């Protein structure tokens, strides 16, 4: 579980999305695994507006923050999960990093920002959904 809180926006991955979040829908993409929803309090997160490819993110089932390479915005296959069926996933990044399900939600961040959250993973590997394209968060 996890959340960017930036302005008046709650960014989560789309599958953990609560019922209050469907109430309050502010844009979504399914083939991004990412729902924003407006919030009443603003957040106090500033998104990265880089091309950084070294980062730290926060793996919940060690407790820990791990720095990592991560490889730049992507179209990845992702199998069949009992949130989605086979498809390819946009705007992902992989890592080679621990991750379970129950990860997703972690942050990733660099020098500039929070860049994504972790979104995927499987082998010892963990990939992040991107979102440092989406400029419409800063306003
Ligand atoms: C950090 S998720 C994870 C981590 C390790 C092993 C894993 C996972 N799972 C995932 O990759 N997914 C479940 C959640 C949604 C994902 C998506 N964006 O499509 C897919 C479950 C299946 C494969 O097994
Ligand atoms: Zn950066």
């Amino acid at each position: 579980s996890g959340a960017i809180y930036v302005g008046n926006y709650r960014v989560v991955n789309r599958h953990l999305a609560t019922h209050n979040d469907w109430a309050n829908l502010v844009w979504e993409d399914s083939s991004r695994d990412l729902l924003v929803s407006s919030t009443t309090a603003q957040g106090c997160d500033t998104i990265a507006r880089c091309d950084c490819q070294t980062g730290v993110y926060y793996c919940s089932s060690r407790r820990k923050h791990y720095p990592v390479s991560f490889s730049k915005p992507s179209l990845i296959f992702v199998e069949a999960s009992e949130y989605y069926p086979a498809r390819y996933q946009s705007h992902l990044m992989l890592a080679v990093g621990h991750s379970e399900p129950g990860d997703c939600g972690g942050i990733l961040r660099c020098q500039h920002g929070v860049v994504g959250i972790v979104s995927t993973g499987g082998n010892g590997l963990v990939g992040f959904a991107d979102v440092r394209d989406l400029l419409w968060l800063d306003e």
